[PDB]
């Protein structure tokens, strides 16, 4: 009679009663990981006496303390619960976030796989802080790379004779721009073999964590260079052997999810994120493609269609009261993503 409700509940209950061993366990595929990270209220927000309306009372639970008025003007809270594979609170460092989000996926590229990790959320919520880090080394791009190098110099993987390359680009108004090559506008193509090639995208050999941080810092400066969440940034790590691609980790600082204004680049952003949602779900459901395509999902197409492909989504949350409607929007996107599995 009410199976659907029962099932949603089962899924809720299962995602609560879970440890860190489930995602980090190999010996069982965990193709889709979804997390949430609350950032702290900052100085400017405290300066406007903004209320913090988020709590993270467990490693799996996030609470939104939604402020409400009764019809008669009586104030009250609607305390709404959301569960995720992991839930990081206002104290969690980038290193802690990295350890349970992307770090597990590193190994996937070494096993000939394609990985993807997405920072998703409203503008000002911590997407770039998480992935990019002025200081690249405090980010996930850097940390992923650090660990990619350690895996390379392990016994298990020395035999493979692997060279590490990196790419770094920005997707803005459906055009791709190479950030390791002075914002060079590139041309995206569908090969008659149905597969996507970014023409002119510079890959650059790297030998060393610090090399990579050098490249990230350069690409970052090239992004700004003037005067983000206007556009998507994607930083890839490629393992090649004989020029032949072994595996690939694409790490993406998405664009601001907040679009219902009506400068209707916000339409492009919306179709991207809807498409991304469908591609992520397509993943677990070897299933044809994002359905109203976007570049983002063109360029990243290979990293979902694969049989040996993992992904991880990190919903970012601004804890302020004035962000509450955005927060609830971020969380509901995330809900539906995790909904597969
Ligand atoms: N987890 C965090 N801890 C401390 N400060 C943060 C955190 N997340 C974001 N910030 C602050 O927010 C700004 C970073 O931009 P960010 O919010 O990451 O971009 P985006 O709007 O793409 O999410 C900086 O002022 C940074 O110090
Ligand atoms: F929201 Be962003 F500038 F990746
Ligand atoms: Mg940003």
């Amino acid at each position: 009679p009410n199976w659907e409700f029962a099932r949603m509940i089962k899924e809720f209950r299962v995602t609560m009663e879970c440890s860190p061993l489930t995602v980090t366990d190999p010996i069982e595929e965990h193709r889709i990981c979804v997390c949430v990270r609350k950032r702290p209220l900052n100085k400017q927000e405290l300066a406007k006496k903004e209320i913090d309306v988020i709590s993270v009372p467990s490693k799996c639970l996030l609470l939104v303390h939604e402020p409400k008025l009764k019809v008669d003007l009586t104030k009250y809270l609607e305390n709404q619960a959301f569960c995720f594979d992991f839930a990081f609170d206002e104290t969690a460092s980038n290193e802690v976030v990295y350890r349970f989000t992307a770090r597990p996926l590193v190994q996937t590229i070494f096993e000939g796989g394609k990985a993807t990790c997405f920072a998703y959320g409203q503008t000002g919520s911590g997407k770039t802080h998480t992935m990019g880090g002025q200081n690249a080394s405090k980010g996930i791009y850097a940390m992923a790379s650090r660990d990619v190098f350690l895996l390379k110099n392990q016994p298990r993987y020395r035999n493979l004779n692997l060279e590490v390359y990196v790419t770094f680009f920005e997707i803005y108004n459906g055009k791709v721009f190479d950030l390791l090559n002075k914002k060079a506008k590139l041309r995206v193509l569908e090969d008659s073999r149905q597969q996507v090639q970014v023409v002119g995208l510079q890959e650059y050999l790297v030998t060393c964590a610090d090399d990579v941080i050098k490249m990230i810092n350069m690409g970052s400066a090239c992004r700004t260079s003037g005067q983000s969440s206007r556009s998507h940034a994607c930083f890839q790590i490629l393992l090649r052997t004989k020029g032949r691609l072994h595996g690939k980790f694409s790490l993406v600082d998405l664009a601001g999810n907040e679009r219902g204004a009506d400068r209707m680049e916000g339409a492009e952003i919306n179709k991207s994120l809807l498409a991304l949602k469908e591609c992520i779900r397509a993943l677990g459901q070897n299933k044809h493609t994002p359905f109203r395509e976007s570049k983002l999902t063109q360029v990243l197409r290979d990293s979902f269609i694969g049989e040996n492909s993992r992904t991880c989504m990190i919903a970012m949350i601004s804890p302020g009261i004035s962000s509450c409607e955005y927060t609830l929007n971020t969380l509901r996107y995330a809900d539906r993503v995790k909904e597969l599995s």
